[PDB]
C-alpha cells in the first residue's frame, strides 16, 4: 500500500478500538485546552505580552528549543495560528543566533523572561522548527517577516547542512553518513532525533541544492534506526554512535540505556510508516516494543538496558513512555496494538512539576491515534 502522504487517508485507531468519532474529537480538543489554557498544575503554555508565548519545561524550570518546536507543531496541526505565531516570535527573538559559530541555530534552553542559559543548540528543535514552519506556510500562507514561514524554514535547514563553510561552526548533519548529530561538535547521534518522514518533506521544500541530501538522509535515518533498536526488545539507547551502538558515558550523565529521549523512537518510527509506508521493518519494531511492555503496568515502568534488563530506578516519564508505546499502534499489527490504544485512552494528562515531557508525548499520541497528525502540502485549498 501507499501512505497518508500519497492517499491523504489517515487511520483513526481510536475509532478502530471501538470509541465514537464524537468522543474522539471532543477528547482531542479538551487535551489542547488543558495543555495550553488549563490550571497551574496542568498547562505547559504561557502567553507573554500581545505577540509572544512559550512552552515551560516544568521539570527544569526553563524554556527548551525542543519544547518551543513541539509547541509550534501542536499549534499548526490543530489550526491554531495565534498560538503558533506567539511561540515562533519567542524562539526567533530570544533563542535564534544572528551572529557567531551558531548563526541561524537556536540556544537550546533559556529563562521564561528570555535570558539564555546555554548558547549551544539542540538539533531535534531545529528540524521540528523547520517542519512546523513549512506546515504553517502550506496551511496559512507566508505572512510578513518574521512570519515568512517557508523562508525561515529554508534558512534554518541551510545552516543545518552548511554551518562550517562560512568560516567557523559545525553542521547538524555529518556529511559522510547523512545522519543528524547529537550536537554540532560531537561525532555521535541520538536515535530519537531521527525523523526520516520530516526529511522526505524537507526534500520537497528545502533550498533546491539540498533536496538530494534530504532524500538520501530519509533513507540513511531509516537504516540507522534498524541498527539503533535491539532486534528482540525493540528498545534503543538515549545517545548512540553512528553504528547504532550505545555511545560512551558523557560528563553530564549515562545515556546508553532506554530512558526519556529513547521513548520518541517508537512514535517517530510509527509516524514515518503512517505517512510513507516505506520500511516494512517499522511494523516489526512496533510489534517488538509493544510485546516488551504488553505485560508491564505504567506504575512498574523502569529504566531498562536495551537488552531489556530492568534497573530498580523508575522511569521519570512513565505517561510519556505509555504515550509513545501507544503511538506505535499506527504501525503495530500485533496482538498488543488494541490493548495499548485503550490503555492510553484511559490514561489522563500528567500533573505535578515533572508533567511537561509526559504531556508533550501524550498530545502527539492523541493527535496521531485520532488521525489528526497530518502532512500539510502545497495542495488546492
Ligand atoms: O544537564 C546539563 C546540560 O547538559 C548539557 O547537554 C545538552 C543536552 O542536554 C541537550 O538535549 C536537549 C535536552 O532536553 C531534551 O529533552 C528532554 C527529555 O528529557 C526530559 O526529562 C526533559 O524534560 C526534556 O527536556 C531535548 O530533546 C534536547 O533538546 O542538547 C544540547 C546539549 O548541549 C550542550 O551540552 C553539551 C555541551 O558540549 C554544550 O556546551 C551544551 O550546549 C548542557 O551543557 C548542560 O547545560
Amino acid at each position: 500500500g501507499k501512505g497518508a502522504y500519497d492517499t491523504g487517508t489517515y487511520a483513526n485507531l481510536f475509532q478502530r478500538s471501538g470509541y465514537r468519532e464524537d468522543e474522539i474529537k471532543a477528547r482531542l480538543e479538551q487535551t489542547w485546552n488543558d495543555l495550553f489554557y488549563g490550571d497551574e498544575h496542568t498547562r505547559i503554555y504561557y502567553p507573554v505580552g500581545d505577540d509572544k508565548g512559550y512552552m515551560l519545561d516544568t521539570g527544569n524550570d526553563d524554556v527548551r528549543s525542543a519544547g518551543m518546536s513541539y509547541g509550534m507543531m501542536m499549534a499548526v496541526q490543530m489550526d491554531k495560528k495565534h498560538e503558533f505565531d506567539r511561540l515562533w516570535n519567542y524562539a526567533y527573538t530570544y533563542m535564534q543566533h544572528t551572529e557567531g559559530r551558531y548563526k541561524d541555530y537556536f540556544a537550546w534552553h533559556c529563562k521564561p523572561d528570555g535570558t539564555r542559559l546555554s548558547p549551544g543548540p539542540a538539533p531535534d528543535g531545529e528540524e521540528f522548527f523547520a517542519m512546523a514552519l513549512f506546515f504553517a506556510s502550506n496551511r496559512w500562507g507566508d505572512g510578513p517577516a518574521p512570519y515568512d514561514y517557508q523562508a525561515q524554514a529554508r534558512k534554518i535547514l541551510h545552516a543545518c547542512l552548511h554551518q562550517g563553510e562560512q568560516g567557523e561552526g559545525d553542521p547538524m548533519w555529518e556529511p559522510s553518513n547523512r545522519l543528524i548529530k547529537f550536537i554540532p561538535e560531537l561525532p555521535f547521534s541520538d536515535p530519537s532525533y531521527h525523523l526520516p518522514h520530516f526529511y522526505e518533506l524537507f526534500a520537497q521544500y528545502a533550498n533546491e541544492q539540498d533536496r538530494t541530501f534530504w532524500k538520501e538522509a530519509a533513507e540513511a535515518s531509516r537504516a540507522y534506526l534498524r541498527t539503533a533498536c535491539h532486534p528482540v526488545t525493540g528498545l534503543s539507547p538515549e545517545y548512540a554512535n553512528y553504528d547504532g551502538t550505545p555511545a560512551p558515558v558523557q560528563l553530564h550523565g549515562d545515556f546508553r540505556h532506554f530512558y526519556s529521549d529513547a521513548y520518541r523512537v517508537a512514535a517517530n518510527v510509527a509516524l514515518d510508516w503512517e505517512w510513507f509506508r516505506k520500511d516494512p521493518w517499522q511494523v516489526q519494531q512496533s510489534n517488538r516494543i509493544q510485546a516488551f511492555f504488553s505485560d508491564i503496568d505504567v506504575s512498574d515502568y523502569r529504566r531498562y538496558t536495551i537488552e531489556g534488563e530492568p534497573f530498580n530506578e523508575p522511569a521519570l516519564h512513565p505517561v510519556g513512555l505509555l504515550a509513545t508505546n501507544a503511538m506505535a499502534s499506527l504501525a503495530a499489527d500485533g496482538p498488543d496494538a488494541d490493548s495499548f490504544v485503550k490503555r492510553f485512552w484511559n490514561t489522563p494528562l500528567r500533573q505535578g512539576k515533572r508533567r511537561y515531557y509526559d504531556n508533550c508525548l501524550y498530545f502527539f499520541t492523541m493527535l496521531a491515534l485520532s488521525g489528526n497528525y497530518r502532512v500539510y502540502q502545497q495542495a488546492a485549498a
